[PDB]
């Protein structure tokens, strides 16, 4: 499967960081993948046909993707694509009129219109608090939320039990 | 000339927004671009168009970008390029053994970062950021690419407040594509 292949690919590239940001946390660290064109293609190749396989006939208005590690792959998975890009952010970073979710996040109201379907991409899950809040905003835009779309997830955390829409995690 | 019309059309995307984050400041929202594939396509192309320009036939080995609204359209522009993409993040942020560059805000000496191990020495780099107000993460991104021995060809902004005078702390060639 060209899925498998790319997602064992892109799993060797990660490198490990043993007690970061503090004692007991093993980081996990996606970083390397950016460097390296080819497995940066990889990457968005892997979302953009597990979107085709998961989603043959809707179409995808918009990828959100969240601050800050969401933006490095989200934008660029938006214009392989070709559709929208929109950011949720950290409160007090976007201007104009915003819907607010706990975890606090934000999206601009003006971005998507009512019945636009989206996917909302991260890096990581962890905890899940973060991907739930703008879970919330999408619905506060009166949006559709297809998919979340993940690189890595911490099972241990269950995350995704604090989650509404299907989830998809690239490197399992 | 193709950089100038995507230039024009890129310029009145923006959507201005009067005395945020406080009183007095202008902020210049870049986000419109991003919803539209049709424009973000033409600020990618518009800075390869630049670059393919001004760099002939020297090859870039990577697009450094900073945190965060560089990364918005950074590691896009090094796909596109066929290049590697780094970012240099704030304080604490990236993980193992990192080269550190001081910068201030109002009433803060904060600080960047960029990963040791990230580029090799003589790497040809070009940074990017959406902005440069008063230059000095800009500048920090410097003195980053610096510790890293790599060489910096140019920044690259989407915009410039001129102002500001940004321009003045930066030692490397400096391009806005929106003037
Ligand atoms: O799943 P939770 O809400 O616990 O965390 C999500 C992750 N938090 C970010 C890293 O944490 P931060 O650097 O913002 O403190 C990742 O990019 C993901 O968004
Ligand atoms: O040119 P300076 O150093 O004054 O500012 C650079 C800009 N500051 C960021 C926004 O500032 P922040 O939202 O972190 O307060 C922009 O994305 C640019 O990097
Ligand atoms: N006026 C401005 N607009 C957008 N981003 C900024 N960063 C610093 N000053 C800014």
């Amino acid at each position: 499967m060209p899925i498998a292949s790319y997602a064992q690919e892109l799993k060797l590239a990660l490198h490990q960081y043993p007690n970061f940001p503090s004692e007991g946390i093993l980081f996990e660290d996606f970083l390397p993948i950016f460097r390296n064109p080819g497995l940066f293609q990889k990457l968005i190749d892997a979302f953009k046909l597990h979107l085709e396989e998961a989603f043959p006939e809707v179409k995808i208005d918009y990828i959100v993707g969240l601050e800050s590690r969401g933006f490095l792959f989200g934008p660029t998975l938006a214009l392989a694509l070709g559709v929208g890009f929109v950011p949720v952010r950290k409160a007090g970073k976007l201007p104009g009129e915003c819907f607010k979710a706990t975890y606090l996040f934000e999206i601009q109201k003006n971005a998507i219109p009512a019945g636009s379907n989206v996917i909302i991409v991260d890096d990581i899950i962890a905890t899940g608090g973060s991907a739930a809040a703008a879970g919330e905003l999408v619905e506060q835009l009166e949006a559709n939320l297809l998919e979340y779309n993940f690189v890595m997830e911490l099972d241990f955390l269950k995350g995704r039990s604090k989650l509404n829409a299907p989830v998809f995690t690239l490197l399992n």
